[PDB]
């Protein structure tokens, strides 16, 4: 029979789950400054945290985190977190131009006349870059929250064709299309530390230049083995369209990004004090820098 | 039972195959220079392997060669290639027209108000050129890489419906179709020789007045028994629209161009000497002029 | 039905396959000066990849190399590199000596009587050593191609029975036999960088002091989990023969040993420049010294 | 049929196999010192392989290696070994108290009156500790041997119930009870060196702060692929008894504790001197400190 002895064991290792919605206004034009070139492509970032974690006041349209990250966030830093699976998906596109104008006055935007107009993504799947820079060096957490911002990915490209004549992967978004891009992150560790407003932190994932670090106190976890598959973000552009004769028109559209990520959080331990033991697994995330795009690379 | 002392036996002829390929743009108006005439038709020239092996220079858009040429260029010279397969597909066409106007200015370039102009693609079937001229006969690659050029067909049609009345093959492009043409070359030879800058190096073809160049010291290889099926190339302008009243339209379009070429080349043999064997079998293809259009004629 | 829309993919990690194949003749004597000894033992580093993309130059038999690693040497450099299967095959033996002489006459050499001399393979895998130096340490690259070279494996030895009492495997050569050795490389990375003529390169192997290194912009990959089971090169000697009487022959052979190694290479990007990509995952191999010997042993 | 000329090949790896085996007596009382408090618990590392290779000297009671591990031990030291299970069975449990005397007199030592005094046993399963201190720094080899140690689990802890609100693992030791603990070693890999008398030397064991050294000259080898399980070493205290009116008993117990480990020891190799393959390897184990308590926590 039961031991008539036997105590009461403590759970360990037990947590809950969180899932964090949101949803946005993106708009995007053909990423030129007069003439159309291939020096810049808008990038969203679906590997940074902070774009689910965040969200905008709605008094100053500023990064300030969400009620549900501000609620765990004292339990994620100490105790530990997981991402699932996280992503976004692009729907609703409105194409709009700005090349009416009126007698002895400027261009004025408008919706456009037809929907032949389309946007432009890119993946680097044949390893074009490792290390990129945003075009302006002051962006801020905000503004990748407000839109995708530019990044250039060929300085000297005064070839307006250099993306498509480059870029592995591509493919096109017009209206009535929906675009669904995920990422699963990798769950063998549990990992500390918030995220802060500073600087992006990426959902756990391991290959090429990209690495999480080791524990405080403890041996450090990941698949030495073998190559994982690389993720890859994503860059995008309004079609650049030329006429004939070399007119350049002014297109760009606007599009709603419905956001989420499923997030997973160590409960602290039975009893009255914070422990320590977390210390020896607890993982530190990778992480970059505002103004710097990384893509990886592991074939 | 094996035999005790076979020798290992050197591999003959074995190769390697190397795909290229790239994505472009092209724009297109109905060919003419004032008012509508059926003297000339922008030409695709789909056999010069130019277009697959090289591509543009992000600086300043002229002619480079692609990394993939580059880094075999040496061994199809010295050891010979084949070209299996090649061709171009266009789709996402965008409509565009320069008829609107503000009040004491002039007209300026929009996206159209409907979907229904379209381009037109020709192909002479009933075989009735064998050699044209471009308009401009300063052409370079650069040009026919960033777009197709223009080939006077008849220098003498005022009437723009010449065209119509005379190609033998018609047939019309517009928003949401996909137009796919391609070409196999004749694999029962190796080829020499690298593909300059200088002047077209067309795929592999026998037929009419088309036909590719014996070995230096050895015999000529080719289908003699026959007539081949003969390979057109294509030749467009977008559709002239007229009113009743005689008001002539300015329209054009952009479409997006995927080319690929699957090329195999010789390896070179076993050991540390280049050798001269292949002076006995490998052809020279067939070339022709950067301001030049053979139509090949076999029937 | 199909996308309408559907641009083309670019291929990616695609790569070609060369195989290269060689002969030449190798000679062996007991390998001692004066009496015989135990001190040293002809090695065939079957591992250096220098010995198969290497040959010899007609002119002064110096180390050249072979037209095949030449034409593909800037593409490995770049790209990246594997090999599969490499190795050797030992055959048609030719029993030699010089104990018959002149009167008033010195020795001279002779083929054998009888077909009873034999040649020694010896292999260390009872873990004797792990650092071993060539008898002389001028050797070169042309050296090794001409010849295994000898190598100190116990300068004390002044008892010549010493390797049979000392080497774990140990096998037999006579006429009409055929020694095959080969060795498999690890596939799981692609490797960069030329082969120089300067130092050995490694077949792609891990285990015990062997490793390669990890890739400038990204993590090392490698079998951590557990223990490979490891490669041994061979030694050699012709079998020194003692008489009852203390009398020691002079005997030697020489055999014919074909080569052979498949090399996989992959291709640069689809596009016109370098791309940068590869810095992530392209491992470096490990490399030795042209005066050493490295034996692994993994348990 | 047989190769009339085959050669003896050595034997490689071959192993033999050696059980250690003992008894001990362990007493314990509530772990307090004057008034109950929470702030140690005697601890049993059952991981430390020195409490299994040594024994007691007859004479004084001073830590002196078996007769097993003295005959092995250079073999050990030289070739390597492994250590596949290990363990305790603690059982005979003689509850004693030190309640009872006589007038005008102290406290004596005596039997219980019933059954019901028992000993409680916690393990950290929830994370609380990393690494702690025995109660007295300058404990010996010869100590442990004797018996647990006390270690400070909470210098704080002036509440004695804090161990049973903390720790998530407790179960009871009562008269009649048998309580088994065992552990099982990683076998990947060999390892070296002696069982000194000045450092615990733990059972290979990896994860958390836990882990062992590469060897030499090789690769370190290990489970970096994920967290293993983690392995903990048992605390007791006599269950602290306290009356309704504040009384605190005088309890302790004494019981039987017999200790076995299975040890697997690599042989030299077949010849007349010592190799040095095996520093490729041969692993070093990870060790501590006989004042120290090292806590694993992989999750
Ligand atoms: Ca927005
Ligand atoms: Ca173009
Ligand atoms: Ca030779
Ligand atoms: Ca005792
Ligand atoms: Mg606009
Ligand atoms: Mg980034
Ligand atoms: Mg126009
Ligand atoms: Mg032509
Ligand atoms: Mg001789
Ligand atoms: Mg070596
Ligand atoms: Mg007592
Ligand atoms: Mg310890």
């Amino acid at each position: 029979g039961p031991d008539p002895h036997r105590c009461l064991q403590f759970n360990t290792g037990d947590s809950i789950h969180i899932t964090f919605q949101t949803r946005r206004y993106f708009e995007f034009d053909a990423a030129n400054d007069g003439n159309f070139d291939g020096k810049n492509l808008y990038c969203l970032p679906l590997h940074w945290m902070n774009l689910y974690l965040y969200g905008l006041k709605s008094s100053d349209s500023s990064a300030t985190e969400t009620q549900r990250y501000k609620m765990v966030k004292s339990m994620m830093k100490t105790y530990g977190w997981k991402v699932h699976k996280a992503g976004v998906v692009m729907h609703s596109m409105v194409p709009l131009m700005k090349d009416l104008k009126v007698s002895g006055g400027t261009s004025f935007e408008t919706l456009t006349f037809t929907d032949t107009p389309y946007l432009e993504i890119f993946k680097d799947t044949t390893g074009l870059h490792n290390q990129l820079s945003t075009k302006e060096t002051d962006v801020t957490l905000a503004k990748w929250i407000q839109n995708p911002q530019l990044v250039t990915v060929q300085s000297t490209a005064a070839n307006y064709e250099d993306p498509i004549q480059q870029f592995g992967f591509m493919e096109q978004m017009r209206t009535g299309d929906r675009k669904a891009y995920t990422i699963h992150g990798d769950t063998r560790n549990w990992y500390g530390g918030e995220i802060p407003t500073t600087g992006p932190t990426f959902i756990p994932k391991w290959g090429g230049q990209i690495k999480w670090d080791k524990p405080s106190l403890g041996n450090l976890v990941y698949p030495a083995d073998h190559h994982t598959n690389d993720w890859q973000q994503i860059f995008m552009r309004m079609s650049p369209i030329k006429g004939p004769n070399g007119d350049e028109l002014k297109l760009g559209c606007r599009v709603q990004a419905d956001f989420f990520l499923h997030l997973e959080v160590r409960l602290p331990p039975q009893g009255c004090v914070a422990s320590l033991g977390m210390l020896q697994y607890l993982h530190a995330p990778c992480t970059g820098q505002l103004n710097k795009c990384y893509i990886m690379h592991t074939n």
